[PDB]
């Protein structure tokens, strides 16, 4: 079909995925960040995104 | 089909993954970050976006 | 199909992935960063995309 | 297909990858870093990216 | 005496002063912006810091 | 006397003094910007900032 | 006296002042700007910083 | 007296004054702009900065 998207901003201060560690870090297959973030038909068909971690 | 995307910024300051450790990192297979950050069919058929990581 | 994308900024600083350490780094097998970031079929047919990493 | 982009800017300086230790760097297999990224089918058919890493 | 300042952030968008019109404009004689922002004695004495604005 | 000032930031966007008209400006005389301002004794003795503006 | 000022950042894009038409600019007489920025005394004595202006 | 500054950076892109339009600029007398930016005693005696402009 069809898929419209419009935006409008200023100020925007985005961060997609954060991590911290004070005292492993694994991240996605299909991560999509931004002030205008669009993601569409991420898998189709028999496809896959696995994102594993083991410990031990 | 269609995908129409359309932005206006001024100041936007995008971070997409971000790690910090202060006292291991796998990052993934399909990361798209910016003020406009657009993603289609990442995936299609029979295919694979596999981010795994192990320990011991 | 068709896929449009149109942007317009004026001040923006992008970082697509960034990892600090204060006290092993893999990175992933399709990054895409930037003021405008468009990714279309990353993977198609029997592809793959494995970003791995083991320890001991 | 069609894919069109278009992107008009200032001020902005990108970072694609940006790795940062203080107290092993394997980075990946397509990168597309700038100010207008765009990538298209990074892998067709039965092909391969892998960024793998091991340690002991 | 002793003034001490002492600071820690991560994240800060600041922004001093900031005026939008959408349909005159006189900023003052001392402005001080910032993630850190201390001022000591702006005026000592018999000083003087006027800020003013006429119309018709 | 003393000021002591210390500071430690790791991202931060400071805009001083931001004006924006979509359908006159003046600028005052001590602006002191950025992640660390500090300003002392802007004026001192007989002495003068004067930020004016006249419209007809 | 004594004026002590220690600054450690990362990333940070500072913008003293900033002015944006899009349908008469007066700047200051003592701007000082940037990741550290420091000033002690501007004036002194029977000094003067006028920032004036005038419109018919 | 005693002025003691030190910073340690790594991203930064500073702007002092900056002035857009789109459909008169009169810039100061004293600016000081950069990483790291200092200004001490801009006036002293009997001194003066005027940054002045007129319109008909």
């Amino acid at each position: 079909g069809v898929l419209y998207v419009g935006s409008k901003t200023k100020e925007g201060v985005v961060h997609g995925v954060t991590t911290v560690a004070e005292k492993v870090t694994n991240v996605g297959g299909a991560v999509v960040t931004g002030v205008t973030a669009v993601a569409q038909k991420t898998v189709e068909g028999a496809g896959s995104i696995a994102a594993a971690t083991g410990f031990v």
